[PDB]
């Protein structure tokens, strides 16, 4: 029993985990066979991130410019590409301890885990969602670019996020491990503003069945509700569109608990129109929005 | 910025994680040089575990009796023994990934990492604390007992909890790895019950302390305490009395932040007869207790062990 926002076992990346330097600049990089990948602005300097011209600072760097480190053992850097906002630096030796891996590009309300890391040094790992603004509410200092996010799946690693920046309100943006932004973010010093940040209404569901299956009704009703009627609720509190998609995607748990989706759905209604009244659900005074369908199945059965 | 619930990175302990089967109970080991150490429960039928005798229960099994597995690899037992209420099983090989590690018994109010794991194979990793009533909060189905908890120091494992059993309200209760119990608790199918939990006054201040870094600040005023005056609400609220040790402890982010613990405690005295009510607090809508200070500290400031 009980419900814990859980994160994969960390050390698979652990064993991933270097410290790049160009000039003044430190972040951390993934080792993975023989490729450093790393964002790419660790070529730039501070005088450069207003609006730094990529291609012009990479082509004036040699291979020797980029100081690798993987613990004590310096890495010989023998070659370096760009592709979109990732560096891949080709080092001479393969790193001994690459997981069977994928490189994955997520959709926003799916979950993964941080290894958050400075000077390709673990400090902790926490479980996070991307927001339906593509952002992350993470937990990153300065030195922490770089930091990976990832699922395990039986032993197989999916590298799904790498971290670049925060912005001003807090928030964390960064690509996938091709280099391609999760949202309408670039790697410059520029203003760029996040979408409004929904709740994501798939996931907050989810977790009202992980609340049954765990012994606590409460908060159900004898309501139904069409989707439509849902989401016309639901969006006046800023909770994203449920989609038949969705709809469907909770059927395993519908089917568990004996409780359709749309009635589900209306309890979810009452819940967000009268809160808690002093009551918690999974150890939750709110509404829980960072497990997914497939999260809850792994946790309770 | 910002602020998570972190554990450690868990590599070093996954290592160490292996399966050990005793008839039809099976569970994790963790295996550290050349000895696996589990729950003595392992042994027990579910007619054993009714009322077990477990010194006589272990004179009737034999080194073979024991079946423990690295992965695909078999280990041969070759000699057991009791401490306390965990199992010690010699095998014939040593870990080669044996981390440096000690065995430490920690307090109520402190944290610790667990590795969940189910037939000797890790599946997932959070952060909790040792409440008040020695009981923890954790996430565990079964098959997770052995599973154990751990806190890093630079590069030393300190290995502080071994999962034994799941109490009726669904809480969790385990051992040191000396064999300890934490807590008025004996691993044998008994009505057993926790006392009731209190909240970890200290680690709320703390958190406190963090929702001020991080740039939540309204639950500030202007006023001080004292003590005596905030532990009385403190004792009514169902919260830990709060010490001068304590006081000492959040000294430094007394310092980095420029509230003090009494300042802050007014704060929290304050929130504790008013409320929240579905206002928050770093993304809490609760108080949360299981940060310590010094995962404060450790948090905001980047340490990588
Ligand atoms: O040596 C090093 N130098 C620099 C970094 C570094 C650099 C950035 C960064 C990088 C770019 Cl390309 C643009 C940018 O702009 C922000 C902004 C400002 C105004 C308006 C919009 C935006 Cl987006 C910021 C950063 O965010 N972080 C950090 C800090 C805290 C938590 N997480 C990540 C660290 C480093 O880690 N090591």
């Amino acid at each position: 029993s009980g419900f814990r926002k859980m994160a994969f076992p960390s050390g698979k990346v652990e064993g991933c985990m270097v410290q790049v330097t160009c000039g003044t600049t430190t972040l951390n990089g993934l080792w993975l066979d023989d490729v450093v990948y790393c964002p790419r602005h660790v070529i730039c300097t501070s005088e450069d991130m207003l609006n730094p011209n990529y291609e012009d600072l990479l082509i004036r760097k040699s291979n020797h410019n980029f100081l690798v480190q993987a613990g004590n053992v310096q890495l010989r850097v023998i070659g370096h590409s760009m592709q979109n906002c990732v560096l891949k630096l080709k080092v001479d030796t393969a790193n001994p301890k690459t997981p069977k891996y994928k490189f994955v590009r997520i959709q926003p309300g799916q979950t993964f885990s941080v290894l958050a890391c400075y000077n390709g040094s673990p400090s902790g790992v926490y479980q996070c969602a991307m927001r339906p603004n593509f952002t992350i509410k993470g937990s990153f200092l300065n030195g922490s670019c770089g930091s990976v996010g990832f699922n395990i799946d039986y032993d197989c690693v999916s590298f799904c996020y790498m971290h670049h920046m925060e912005l001003p309100t807090g928030v964390h943006a960064g690509t996938d491990l091709e280099g391609n932004f999760y949202g309408p973010f670039v790697d410059r010093q520029t203003a760029q503003a996040a979408g409004t940040d929904t709740t994501i209404t798939v996931n907050v569901l989810a977790w009202l069945y992980a609340a049954v299956i765990n012994g606590d009704r409460w908060f159900l009703n004898r309501f139904t509700t069409t989707l439509n009627d849902f989401n016309l609720v639901a969006m006046k509190y800023n909770y994203e569109p449920l989609t038949q998609d969705h709809v469907d995607i909770l059927g395993p748990l519908s089917a568990q608990t004996g409780i359709a989706v749309l009635d589900m759905c209306a309890s979810l209604k009452e819940l967000l129109q009268n809160g808690m009244n002093g009551r918690t659900i999974l150890g939750s005074a709110l509404l829980e929005d960072e497990f997914t369908p497939f999260d809850v199945v792994r946790q309770c059965s």
